[PDB]
DNA sequence: CGCG
DNA sequence: CGCG
DNA sequence: CGCG
DNA sequence: CGCG
């Protein structure tokens, strides 16, 4: 299979595979089941902001997810990553849908990494255009629309479908730890709008980091976010 | 063709085809025969440096090469690559030799491109270049791992240089230079090298390049073609 | 005297002093007589986007300003700041009215410096602006707080633009502009702004401006002085 | 008193004020006696790299001292720093000696900040100027010798001095904490070479923050390494 | 750039 | 939100 | 930029 | 590296 390492957004509580009975943050390593999650107060149809961090001395992949005028969610995980990634990755954005629908609507995203032995890797999109060399998108992924990325299909009108996945991929491949490295570190940063007309919400946004040759695995919509083949 | 536009480093006068009698900076619009060229006192074995800016309310593409403690070479040329390059487009560096031979060593490389429309941006940086290096399109002769540098022409197991040689490294991502839509677009390109030859006659210089996502070395672009044209036209 | 080398968003044609007969962006060197001006299309209440940038190859300093889906005004001037700024300098904006008024709200502003000789750099963005800068020097009306943007001239609690009214924010700390022994020096300034009037007659501009480390309002440098010159030599 | 936090690089043991019996990086927090410290492998003549780290998520303050070809030392703290700096301060390198002597050279200096609510501030010294403005030089901090920052004394010769203490703070206030801040985050940089000709080298180097108004305590030179006025 |  |  |  |  892929090497899955991301940070879940999960707005559809699947309890059937330890998702907790509630929308939450997520720190998922290899299996959709999340190693460390937390309560998060989705505001349906408000604009959202994700920051996600790691670095090589504390090892600790954390994030922040949070809407304007409100309190944050947070959720930490100790794991190191060159146990885990292989060296050389592709950095991205998947979202899905099933029998519940939500837009997935991107409006920013931003990642810079770093290895001091220093070798740097930066990109920030604030617009999309409708022909994005630099990305990858695979699956129900479309860019141009308002300026925005939208991961999941949505209808002329503006109405999210269901049964829908799609993942923005970066084109380069990104170097994440070395052999001989001092520090590693990236930050990643992204802008959203999950909105939902039925007042069921399904099924969430990821950041994702993945070897370079990483596709949308064979049924993954729904409760596996377009990331894992099955629910293990 | 491709479509190419470089910045050369000219350290071989082939005055054949109009290079300046002397090592030359120039300016490379879609042609070898370069738009703007400046005297370059290139110092053999010493380590340099090359700065390439471009912005689009100055529509100047402008260059300085220089070495510790010495004197600049400078070159400018007014053009408005909206009107020269595709929106999409590939930066890379190149690197040739012919008749003689030189050691073409780039030991860094940065880049960094802006479109303000709410600014998108683009920035890479290699001080170390690994043996692996997939962030990197490596054509010809070009290689990696070497002391950590990039060596876009060959060398022998000896040490030395080898002649008629021709290799480039390209990004691997495409870069949106210019958009229709678009209030400020910038991009700066950083890179240190070491030129250094036994041969008295150094040959045949290095380039920083913009071209066309797909582009590809040029057959028989050895020697005073510098790895970008197919042709001294 | 102070010594100011400015970017002018003129909102007030004072065509006694050789201002244009319309609004416009200038580059002012040492006189707010500018040595370049442009015809500026201002939209009265629409938040509008400053770009500034100069470098010691090019040595042109130019300014692009603008307003969504609506087309710029460009201005260029080609001056060594070597020959007229010291060394060190602080930057700032500075804001005025006089016979008639606008606000001179700033939301964003954003400056970058770089010198390579190995480059040293400074770098500062604000988005948000606290009750408490202090990594900001106030002169004259200008206020942090209020939305968290930089009103640079006085508001009445109402919210009514005041006349007559000039106020400058500088960046706390010194800034090394150029050097002899450097190969490539660079700076980019970037700040959005809000001017608005009730009055169809609105004065009467805001600036962005290089000067002396210990640079203050001159006296009566209300109106067409823009909180920059003590006379309109 | 000033408030003080630091990151100490110290190079003699002082065991009557709880150093550890080697050589150690230390995270000091208002108190010379480091709430935590790491066995230190200091190269004598050898140019080394000291990276400084915290963000308001982990709330863990953490440091890596390394020298090229060699193991690294890291030391890391989880302190809220909100409860311990005021909301501006000055950021600033010290140094000292006593009965024993080092050069305390530094090369290079680098230091960022980050508030998203995004508010930065960013700068890098890799020359230094015989007039540096926008440096606070105090004690007997030098600039202009082989574009390097001498924080203590050193003969024309080369011999560094005894008996010495100097600090360099950058000259503008940083906000590293906000009320309303959803992230907070600095990294700091520095190059440094402390030889010694007398094989007791001391006493050390340190990135500290401070209150804006900080200057040199009373007597702060050797085991007080140019922050602390006691060694309590 | 140096030699014929 | 439906099915045991 | 609009009114005398 | 000196002093109990
Ligand atoms: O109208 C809103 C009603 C609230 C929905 C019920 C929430 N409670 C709940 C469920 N739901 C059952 C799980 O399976 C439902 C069907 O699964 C499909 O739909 C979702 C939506 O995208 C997807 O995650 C699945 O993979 C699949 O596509 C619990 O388990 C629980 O608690
Ligand atoms: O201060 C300026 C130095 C003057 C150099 C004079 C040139 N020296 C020279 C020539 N002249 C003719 C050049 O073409 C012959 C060489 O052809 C091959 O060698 C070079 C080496 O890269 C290459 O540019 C060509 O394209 C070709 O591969 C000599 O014959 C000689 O020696
Ligand atoms: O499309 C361009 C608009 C044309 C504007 C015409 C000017 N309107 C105007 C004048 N003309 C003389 C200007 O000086 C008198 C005003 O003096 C005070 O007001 C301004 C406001 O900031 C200031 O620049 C001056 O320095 C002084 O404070 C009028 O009298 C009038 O109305
Ligand atoms: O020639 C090298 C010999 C090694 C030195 C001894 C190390 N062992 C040791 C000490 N030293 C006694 C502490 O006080 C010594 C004098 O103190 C002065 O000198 C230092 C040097 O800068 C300074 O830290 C002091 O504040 C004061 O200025 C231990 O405690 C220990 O273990
Ligand atoms: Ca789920
Ligand atoms: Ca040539
Ligand atoms: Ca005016
Ligand atoms: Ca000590
Ligand atoms: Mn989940
Ligand atoms: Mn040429
Ligand atoms: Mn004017
Ligand atoms: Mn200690």
């Amino acid at each position: 299979a892929d090497t899955i390492v991301a940070v879940e957004l999960d707005t559809y509580p699947n309890t059937d595979i330890g998702d907790p009975s509630y929308p939450h943050i997520g720190i998922d390593i290899k299996s959709v089941r999340s190693k460390k999650t937390a309560k998060w107060n989705m505001q349906n149809g408000k604009v959202g902001t994700a920051h996600i961090i790691y670095n090589s001395v504390d090892k600790r992949l954390s994030a922040v997810v949070s809407y304007p005028n409100a309190d944050s969610a947070t959720v930490s995980y100790d794991v190191d990553l060159d146990n885990v990634l292989p060296e050389w990755v592709r950095v991205g954005l998947s979202a899905s849908t099933g029998l519940y629908k939500e837009t997935n609507t991107i409006l920013s995203w931003s990642f810079t990494s770093k290895l001091k032995s220093t070798n740097a890797l930066h990109f920030m999109f604030n617009q999309f255009s409708k022909d994005q060399k630099d990305l990858i998108l695979q699956g129900d992924a479309t860019t141009g629309t308002d300026g925005n990325l939208e991961l999941t299909r949505v209808s002329s009108n503006g109405s999210p479908q269901g049964s829908s996945v799609g993942r923005a991929l970066f084109y380069a491949p990104v170097h994440i730890w070395e052999s001989s490295a001092v520090v590693a570190s990236f930050e990643a940063t992204f802008t959203f709008l999950i909105k939902s007309p039925d007042s069921h919400p399904a099924d969430g946004i990821a950041f994702f980091i993945s070897n370079i040759d990483s596709s949308i695995p064979s049924g993954s919509t729904g409760r596996l976010l377009g990331l894992f083949p099955d629910a293990n």
